[PDB]
């Protein structure tokens, strides 16, 4: 785009194959091919920069959610669509998708980024509650992160037809 | 003890504040207050070294688990159990709790790491699996994954209640 995003996108890319910790305004410059000077211009803090990223990737998933409408249905299959919404993005792309998911870690164990790393948390979380009930939306989310975990932890691919199943009996009847 | 196992404590204590990345044969040399010679004598990988790492960790765990032989014990109330193991050692202690949860996700992250990350699911998966049924053991490891990020990524204390009544959930009548 016009390079403010540019350089989010290869702040990105930096992250998803040096880690955060071989983040700089110069790996970002290089990457981007881009002044630094134009980098701190845009971010003053590299933490500017890593939140830049995660609220890019928070509403990247925040899109699909929206995109899924019978989440909130109360005659829709809850378990059934939480588990396409995982489905929709853990399914496939084993490749940007493992990189998505080796940052959500990475920002987690970092102070000032793990709040914004656990939003989509936040959204899910206030919609699963509205939906049932505080302690099965805290379940639900818990299991979410549960299966993440495993399925992006090995050759394991994901499995809509076992999500939903455990996802079911959470769900109170 | 003797030198090895300074050396691994203190190549613990490093990760427990500079993260995975700002350790070193130097880093751990002057932690542990020892020759530089001696860690690579000990460790010639920094991998090693890890490794060596986690599997004390790896069977620390293991040990409050056997320390719960109720876990295999069919009148036994597994929920309850595994909710007790839990809050056994994420109960209290949010200071070297949240140090060690802090390097197990730092650990996954990291492509030779992870397969010993993760051992302790192994152990515990394996014991579920041969107390339940197969699908019940993952999702069982699954939302227990999910229950420690959920605690240990917030001022939010454990609550055995919680798990106990979510982990119920899953177990099949
Ligand atoms: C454990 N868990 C439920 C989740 C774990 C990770 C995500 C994320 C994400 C970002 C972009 C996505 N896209 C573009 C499809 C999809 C997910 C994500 C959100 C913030 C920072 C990094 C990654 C969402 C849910
Ligand atoms: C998400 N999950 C179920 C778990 C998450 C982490 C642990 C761990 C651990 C290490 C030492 C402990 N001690 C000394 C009490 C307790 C746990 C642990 C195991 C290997 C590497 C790092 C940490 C176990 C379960």
């Amino acid at each position: 785009p016009e390079r403010r995003q540019r350089i989010i996108d290869a702040a990105i890319r930096v992250v998803g194959q040096k880690g955060i910790a071989g983040l700089s305004h110069r790996t970002v410059a290089a990457e981007a091919d881009v002044p630094l000077g134009s980098t701190t211009y845009h971010f003053a803090t590299l933490d500017d920069l890593m939140v830049a990223a995660l609220r890019q990737a928070n509403e990247g998933f925040a899109r699909v959610v929206a995109a899924h409408p019978a989440l909130s249905d109360p005659e829709a299959d809850l378990s059934g669509e939480l588990a396409r919404v995982l489905g929709e993005w853990l399914g496939g792309d084993r490749t940007g998708v493992e990189l998505e998911y080796e940052l959500y870690l990475a920002a987690l164990r970092r102070p000032a980024l793990r709040p914004v790393a656990a939003e989509w948390a936040e959204g899910v979380g206030a919609l699963l509650a509205a939906r049932t009930d505080p302690t099965t939306a805290r379940a639900l989310v818990a299991v979410l992160d549960g299966i993440c975990l495993q399925v992006l932890l090995t050759d394991t691919p994901y499995d809509e037809e076992y999500a939903r199943e455990v996802l079911t009996r959470l769900i109170p009847v």
